[PDB]
């Protein structure tokens, strides 16, 4: 991996060598890339759509699909994939105009997926491609972005670079893990570990190396109860054992930390609830002997050989991983990045260090701030459904992760920017697309609490979480937050030996006490900045570690960190910080809403975020987390009321399911359409051809006259000869047609078959070929035989019956004379 470098570049600069020089120095081997002072959506849109379409390609070449569920052949699917996309290149016109197509490329995948993969669910569909697309991107790695924009704040400084140095995550443990998968071929996990209770689930998962057999499992889990009813006689108070366990604290009682790593985990689940403990027990020696033997006895004693992470992952998602891994000698070219949305793996996503360079007309580099660390959130959103025990490797592994360049000795911040909301309280409105179900952000909260707490002997971590959040009431940081005043007072023990720390103390203080008085008006939002700012400021003098995270880490997170840029700008170019309490009308504010404009117009924030999902590249809700004079004057430069709803649409664009926030075709459309096209020019004519002969003798049709089942003349067979199909059938080869036309005409003409009843005992044998032979290409075959096979064969059939029927009229005109 180190994939490599893109520096942006405003349009139409000419950069002397001697920057281009100090660029290679810093950036070797960096590609330029120019940008403009206006958003390109058609950039984003083509991104997007090729995204798709390489998502569509990772998901055929990794996703097995039955061959029963479809007569059609990865050829055809690819090549009408790449038809859809073929039809984008000419979309022209306003965001709205792009979005549409957008809408209409994504949604014939989705279907298309739906109808080979035989998803129940058009929903699975949309996992399907969202998540194939995750991988791919994981495949592939991420290029480090520096974003160079013209300003001059000192004689040293002409020119400001914005940085994000990817990362990579993983971490040794899992490379070791990813090995074993490898070499055990890729297992995938058995419905019946699927099915399982956590207690199950742990017993199985942490199964000991000992244990090798499935009659051996009966004789440990048997040989457990007795030593169980054992300790239940000589326990003083069970309880008391038992709420240490769930508490997790030592001490541990003696017996449980003696039981094999198996029957340890079991407790520890159990004993949450003693209550229904010894039923569960004697329900689990039930199940074990129960019908499931047939099943896991060949199977059981593996499991604990891969690890508990890889095992809740879905069937596609271990296809998908088996797919990238199988590319690579070294695993860890396999997992060099993770998209944020990609939160079933136990290693960071999104994760980058951000600095902030100023670069000298003679090639001059500073750097402007140390290196501040960016991941999605340690806790994942994707597993608050898995064992508790999954939950927590990922937060610790992610929290460990993301901690790796501190010292252990030296100050760290964990700042996370989420908005933790009980379900009585939560109102669906814009800040969370309206989302039904809750937002993730109260059980993501929690989770890294206990992470840090776990970690509370290694490395003591300093925890500032800052909603801003609007329910039935505004949520924000309160005045008298706990955790700030841990702040203030751990960072206060520094004043007298850190130059320039006194004033942002002061500053902090007095941003966090302004909420007490109240205006009627008051930005709230910009209060926020300037807390998340002054903490990173706060931690950066002192020389600690930064790091902090939204949920996704490219949305709230990268506004603080544009304001903090522009914090660390502004003192660069007039000697002070700028300070929140400032009125709008005042030259210090506008000048330092300048500086953030310039660097959110830069977009290097919203390419990054891209990077995660082409095409994406906006920000979330910036009206929401911006303060209204920053947001007026980016509306106001771009000249458009819209241009910040754009940027939260384009970000929206990140989750294929969220495409159609802001289709499929009818019945058997579809299938159809594409067997037509799979049946090919050639085919398809000769399908034709003898179709017109046949059906053309339009006597062979008309079934018997069956006075028994009819009561109305009017719908007696005498009245209505010819069956609807047949009809229909000439009703569509009325016009002369050729060529590539023959094609639809077979597509058409197998739209109506598909509707046929599929047994008719009163129609003639030349009706049943008809119908019969057509509808035979749109199933697969019991023995595979391919479609030009068919077509002979049904050539054959239908000439024959023409024939037949043509000998047969002359030798009744030979009655006649």
């Amino acid at each position: 991996m180190g994939k490599g470098i893109i520096v942006r570049v405003p349009h139409g600069i000419e950069l002397s060598s001697e920057l281009l020089s100090a660029l290679e120095v810093r950036f070797p081997g960096y590609i330029l890339e120019t940008y403009y002072q206006k958003p390109d959506y058609h950039r984003s849109f083509a991104r997007r759509v090729d995204s798709l379409h390489k998502a569509f390609y990772f998901l055929i070449d990794a996703y097995p699909f039955s061959a029963k569920n479809t007569p059609l052949t990865k050829q055809t699917l690819k090549a009408y994939v790449d038809e859809c996309k073929l039809a984008t290149t000419d979309a022209k016109g306003s965001i709205d105009d792009l979005h549409k197509e957008l809408e209409r490329f994504t949604a014939k995948l989705i279907e298309l997926i739906a109808l080979n993969w035989g998803c129940s669910e058009i929903k699975e569909a949309v996992e399907l491609l969202n998540e194939a697309e995750q991988y791919a991107l994981m495949g592939e790695g991420r290029y480090d972005l520096v974003t160079l924009l013209p300003m001059q704040l000192g004689q040293d400084v002409d020119y400001v670079l914005q940085v994000d140095e990817s990362l990579p995550p993983y971490y040794d443990q899992l490379l070791d893990e990813l090995t074993l998968i490898k070499a055990k071929k890729y297992p995938k996990t058995p419905g019946w570990l699927r099915d399982l209770e956590e207690y199950q689930h742990a017993y199985f998962c942490n199964l000991d190396q000992g244990v090798t057999s499935y009659l051996e499992v009966i004789r440990d889990f048997n040989n457990f109860l007795l030593n169980w009813a054992s300790i239940k006689k000589i326990a003083l108070s069970l309880n008391s054992d038992l709420q240490q366990i769930v508490s997790g604290s030592p001490p541990l009682p003696s017996w449980f930390n003696g039981l094999s790593v198996h029957q340890r985990e079991m407790m520890r689940i159990l004993a949450a609830d003693p209550t229904s403990l010894d039923k569960k027990l004697t329900q689990f020696k039930k199940f074990l002997t129960g019908d499931i033997k047939w099943e896991i006895w060949d199977t059981a004693t593996q499991i604990s050989s891969l690890p508990q992470w890889y095992w809740v992952l879905s069937e596609h998602q271990q296809f998908f991983l088996e797919h990238v891994l199988k590319g690579v000698d070294d695993v860890k070219d396999a997992v060099s990045f993770l998209s944020s949305r990609h939160r079933t793996l136990p290693l960071p996503a999104n994760y980058a260090a951000h600095s902030l360079l100023g670069l000298s007309e003679n090639g001059n580099m500073r750097e402007l701030s140390a290196k501040r660390y960016r991941s999605s959130h340690i806790a994942t959103r994707d597993g608050l459904n898995w064992p508790k025990a999954v939950q927590q490797r990922h937060s610790d592994s992610n929290l460990a992760k993301v901690m790796e360049y501190s010292k252990n000795d030296q100050l760290a911040i964990l700042q996370t920017l989420i908005s933790p909301i009980h379900a009585t309280e939560y109102v669906p409105n814009w800040i969370t697309d309206y989302l039904p179900t809750l937002p993730p952000d109260l059980d993501l909260y929690k989770l890294a609490r206990s992470a840090v707490e776990r970690r509370k002997e290694t490395q003591s971590i300093l925890q500032n979480n800052h909603p801003y959040n609007m329910a039935k009431r505004l949520y924000y940081t309160q005045a008298y937050d706990k955790d700030s005043q841990s702040l203030l007072v751990t960072a206060k023990k520094y004043a007298s030996f850190t130059p320039g720390l006194q004033e942002l103390l002061d500053q902090y203080q007095s941003v966090l006490e302004s909420a007490l008085g109240t205006a009627t008006i008051f930005d709230y939002a910009g209060r926020e900045l300037f807390l998340s700012s002054l903490e990173q400021l706060i931690i950066l003098t002192i020389g600690g570690h930064s790091y902090g995270s939204c949920v996704s880490g490219k949305d709230r997170k990268a506004i603080e960190l544009i304001h903090t840029d522009a914090m660390i700008l502004y003192k660069e170019c007039y000697g002070t910080w700028p300070v929140f309490d400032e009125l709008p009308d005042k030259e210090n504010r506008i000048r330092f809403v300048s500086l953030v404009a310039d660097l959110y117009m830069s977009r290097h924030q919203h390419e990054h975020a891209g990077q995660n999902a082409p095409g994406s590249e906006g920000i979330k809700t910036p009206e929401w987390y911006l303060p209204e004079d920053i947001a007026a004057e980016i509306r106001k430069r771009l000249d458009s009321e819209r241009s910040l709803k754009d940027d939260d649409r384009a970000a929206t664009d990140n989750e294929v399911k969220n495409i159609f926030i802001g289709y499929l075709l009818p019945e058997k459309k579809l299938l159809c359409r594409l067997v037509a096209r799979q049946l090919g020019e050639s085919n398809c004519t000769k399908l034709y051809d003898a179709l017109h002969s046949l059906i053309n003798e339009r006597n062979l049709f008309t079934p018997q006259e069956q006075s028994s089942r009819w009561t109305s003349s009017f719908f007696s067979s005498e009245s209505n000869p010819t069956p609807d199909g047949i009809k229909q059938i000439l009703e569509l080869m009325l016009s002369p047609s050729s060529g590539k036309d023959n094609i639809i005409r077979i597509e058409k003409i197998l739209q109506v078959v598909s509707e046929r009843p599929e047994i008719d005992g009163s129609r003639t044998e030349a009706t049943n070929s008809v119908y019969g032979r057509l509808r035979s290409f749109l199933n697969c075959s019991e023995k595979a035989t391919t479609f030009s096979e068919i077509v002979s064969t049904t050539v054959e059939e239908w000439t024959k019956l023409f024939e037949e029927s043509k000998r047969a009229h002359v030798k009744e005109f030979e009655s006649s004379h």
